[PDB]
């Protein structure tokens, strides 16, 4: 699991992607133009990666079409509560949807988890990709968010959201 790194500019700054010929791992924000990623090549989950980044800032209405890399990840190769979350995310809520915390947590098997979901939340390792962004509060408020709450706001406004680009 020899891991490759590729760094790619975009809206919220640079993002540093990282992983193995089995998948990605992870996607970590460093903090108007499409940039190409630093590194070009593979492995596949990268390119992958990166293919799929361009398009949900700045070709999304096309997001769909970009097949989702492996994930390598090791909160994925075994099971717990917070992958089972996760991937419940990864494959419910889609680009403009959001969910509760307490929708999740019955996704997840367990109406009475809403905190244990907002703690699986802060384990994700791939942000965007995998939408912890669209999860927020049965209230109306956005929510609290591991990377920054303006960061949350930009992706819900850039998903359509009345919220304005912070
Ligand atoms: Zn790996």
């Amino acid at each position: 699991c020899e891991m490759k790194r590729t760094t790619l500019d975009s809206p919220l700054g640079k993002l540093e992607l990282s992983g193995c010929e089995q998948g990605l791992h992870e996607i970590k924000l460093l903090g108007e133009v499409p940039a190409p990623a630093a590194v070009l090549g593979g492995p596949e989950p990268l390119m992958q990666c990166t293919a799929w980044l361009n398009a949900y800032f700045h070709q999304p209405e096309a997001i769909e079409e970009f097949p989702v890399p492996a994930l390598h990840h090791p909160v994925f190769q075994q099971e717990s509560f917070t992958r089972q979350v996760l991937w419940k995310l990864l494959k419910v809520v889609k680009f403009g949807e959001v969910i509760s915390y307490q929708q999740l947590a019955a996704l997840a098997g367990n109406p009475k988890a809403a905190r244990a979901v907002g703690g699986a939340m802060r384990g994700n390792p791939v942000p965007i990709l995998i939408p912890c962004h669209r999860v927020v509060c049965s209230s109306g408020a956005v929510g609290n968010y591991s990377g920054g709450l303006a960061v949350k706001e930009w992706l819900l406004a850039h998903e359509g959201h009345r919220l304005g680009k912070p």
